[PDB]
């Protein structure tokens, strides 16, 4: 069957199951929320993170998310591999001798692309359909009842790893769906980033936010496990805007959960529409 992605014609045995995903956490994720059990799946650190194992269930290692194992995707004899945009041609190449293989869009705009090419390599179209439906409309609703001073409210989200606390774009990690489609004003910080940027308390005050939501994993901050507790503790952080009035939000969405792929969204939507509203 011809499968047309991001404007290039691809052909794959479907539906089917025999899929290795290498390098796109997108798909992984698209995977949890369409329910497919793909038979090769990306390892962090070596094994499948709790919040995975419900989808990998059924496969085996393809390597680390940026270190496809060529040696291990050949033996499995996958109908189609969902490779990466982030992977060099070289690299994409590679893979290729292994069976069909797409590049699948890391950019957070393509969520919905994303979601309908793991849906039609499994044949779950309508599955998929009902999902980015109820989205736009779940979106749709909760816009029309947040109050304007929500809505104009400053906003900011913040990841902390290795004990730093780290800002993204306007467009990356959650941000695309509290500013892009929740409609809240981007910070200049968040405008200005080019990617993951390390910020601070002294900054944090600056800003002096009305939201903050704040997400920590545990395996990111191994060496520095109290990293969090110390800042909650700090003066600085407990005359913050927000914190006095307890609109700090840890951990609203799985703190290891990518941000920016329907999983992500639909998640995030609902954490939103829970504090915001």
């Amino acid at each position: 069957k011809k499968i047309e992605y991001l404007d290039k014609t691809y052909e794959v045995t479907v539906p089917t199951d025999k899929i290795a995903i290498t390098g796109s956490v997108e798909s992984m994720e698209d995977a949890k929320l369409l329910d497919v059990h793909p038979q090769g799946a990306i390892s962090f650190s070596g094994k499948f993170p709790d919040m995975f194992k419900d989808i990998t269930d059924k496969a085996e290692p393809t390597g680390e998310k940026m270190e496809p194992n060529i040696e291990k995707i050949l033996e499995m004899k996958p109908d189609v591999i969902l490779a990466s945009t982030k992977f060099p041609e070289k690299t994409l190449q590679k893979i290729s001798t292994a069976g069909t293989t797409i590049p699948v869009s890391h950019i957070s705009s393509n969520w919905k692309e994303n979601m309908m090419l793991l849906a039609q390599l499994t044949g779950k179209e309508k599955k998929a359909k009902k999902i980015i439906a109820d989205y736009e409309q779940d979106l749709k609703e909760i816009k029309t009842k947040i109050n304007d001073k929500a809505k104009d409210s400053k906003a900011l989200v913040i990841r902390i790893r290795q004990g730093n606390i780290y800002i993204y774009p306007e467009q990356v990690y959650f941000n695309s769906t509290l500013y892009g489609d929740l409609g809240l004003k981007a910070p200049n910080e968040v405008k200005a980033a080019k990617a993951q940027e390390l910020s601070s308390l002294e900054k944090l005050s600056e800003m002096n936010p009305d939201h903050i939501f704040v997400q920590f994993s545990d395996d990111e901050n191994a060496d520095k496990p109290d990293a969090l507790k110390d800042l909650e503790k700090n003066p600085i952080w407990k005359s913050l805007k927000a914190v006095k009035e307890d609109h700090v939000y840890v951990n609203s969405v799985d703190p290891l959960a990518q941000g920016g792929t329907a999983w992500s969204k639909v998640r995030f939507l609902k954490a939103a529409a829970e504090k915001l509203t």
